[PDB]
């Protein structure tokens, strides 16, 4: 029921870290990329709640992943320069925590997303979207549950269950007041 | 604010007159999207008019709707298919013995609005909630949607009142749908 | 040099025929298919060029293929009744020989059409057009000179040596001065 | 009847008003589509740095063209690219000491002209007439063509009045080239 069963490699290589290591925390979950049309919007408003609501529970976390248009083609290696000197550039990093790239859709995606896609089948603002160019589903088996883009949101409570879903046009700082409402 | 299925029509296989199928009120409706060179043409299209003949007269109504999205499947032309399924595939002399109508797509911005309908009532098979297609090559209308028919030969079960009811796969048997059928006859 | 190297199975099964039993023989090969804008023109071209000139030395072979638009989907058994029925239907039957379905683009096309290919890398009427909506390309690998659609045109010497290419557009009864020339 | 290159203009990366390459009449020219984040970024920068260097003197220029129809591997803009260049791919500290123009096409019907022409006049690079695309969910413009740029960094050789002279594949090193281009700036 929850997604403590699952780790994941920091974007710097090393060991995995368990989500479990974060029992009792509100966790925000982004599937990520440095070129993409919210990169800066998504990225940006990520280190806002972090730094906002960090000391009173949440963690956010971010998977970089390159199934939507290519937009993550950087190596693990090569993000946090892409995200400080290209876009947002101007000196940006991450206050948060970055994972190694992964794939969310398809056989080869992450277990954690696999897992979140079974239980929250589809975003809460949009329940209907999945691509507008077919050319750009590229992965295989596609199913009705798969992320739509970069940057869909799971919101998971503080006893590590999904609670909700928010679709790639969904601002990541409009998720605050359900996440203030888990805090408190 | 929530339509039914009566708010839409279709025209028929052979041309002319949409029929509205606000006619059909007290019918229990089966709606399959449907092929001719599909691998389950012959097993739904036997089906189909199995159930026609035995709950016809209790009042099913079969709707088949020819539907070219999946594999190009249907590529014979509205005056092309009877012959295809009584020459070709089923073969043997097969003649459908419910309502086909004109060809159309079911998914995408072009889709019949009976169908962009059908599939906002009832967002994903009941069997199967979660597969859309294997072969991502094969999606190739647009949008695409969570709730897209996913191949040829998923179905619909619509009440007597017009309100969807059911939604089954492609791989969910026709002949699987007579007791939610009987229940509605009943 | 030539096309005597290869073999197909007839579209009713049994053993293959080796093309070396067709030497001395101009011939025209077709990938061919039951459901195409061109099934009419081409099929009906095609025995009217067998009929005239057949008891000269030509040789007509189609080449059943689903890999454009799946305009052959019908199984092996099924082609002739489609032909026959539906599509010229009327009656209508081939007076050449037609083949077991087969792919002539990518990785698993019939060997034949691999050479030939290679032979003639583009037709000789439109050297530049390949597909116009690129989701109809779906084989693997894509090549320079694969065939672009149904019923493009092969003209093979008495020699078995290919000599030149038509594209889907060119019409097969256009063929015939060609063909004259060669049997003359 | 037949064009030439200088019958052709670009922008500047930058931006601001296109050079028309007709101001290039007696110097060999070396086109390549590029991009910032392909398998060979590294390689065939370092390479056209190196050519640009060494044989610049002699009448070699090095034109660079990005574009991202091939795994969306030139999706930063116009803006961005050097910077990508810089502080990530190759990364540090690199510039291209050759021209870079604006993101464009280079095949399909938005393709820029000069490469609808250069196209044209070579169509197959000269070491791999065949092979166009291994995985054919890559090909994604429209139309599709027999000539068409199979990946990033295709390489264009033209001579010093204007009629390209050949084209090398994306697997044939731009620092392979020089042997070409020292024949004609001999």
């Amino acid at each position: 029921q929850s997604v403590y069963a699952f780790s994941a490699r920091p974007l710097a290589g090393g060991e995995p870290v368990s989500l479990g290591s974060l029992r009792g925390k509100v966790l925000l979950i982004e599937n990520v990329a440095s070129l993409g049309g919210t990169t800066v919007r998504d990225y940006t408003q990520m280190n806002e709640l972090q730094r906002r609501l960090g000391p009173r529970g949440l963690v956010v976390l971010g998977f970089p992943c390159n199934q939507f248009g290519h937009q993550e083609n950087a190596k693990n290696e090569e993000i946090l320069n892409s995200l400080k000197y290209v876009r947002p550039g101007g000196g940006f990093e991450p206050n948060f925590m970055l994972f190694e790239k992964c794939e969310v859709n398809g056989a080869g995606a992450h277990p954690l997303f696999a897992f979140l896609r079974e239980a929250l089948p589809a975003p809460s603002d949009d329940a209907t979207a999945l691509m507008t160019d077919p050319k750009l589903i590229t992965w295989s088996p596609v199913c009705r549950n798969d992320v739509a883009w970069n940057f869909e949101k799971f919101l998971v409570g503080p006893d590590g269950v999904p609670l909700r879903r928010y679709s790639r046009r969904f601002q990541t700082i409009d998720i605050e007041p359900d996440i203030e409402a888990l805090l408190s």
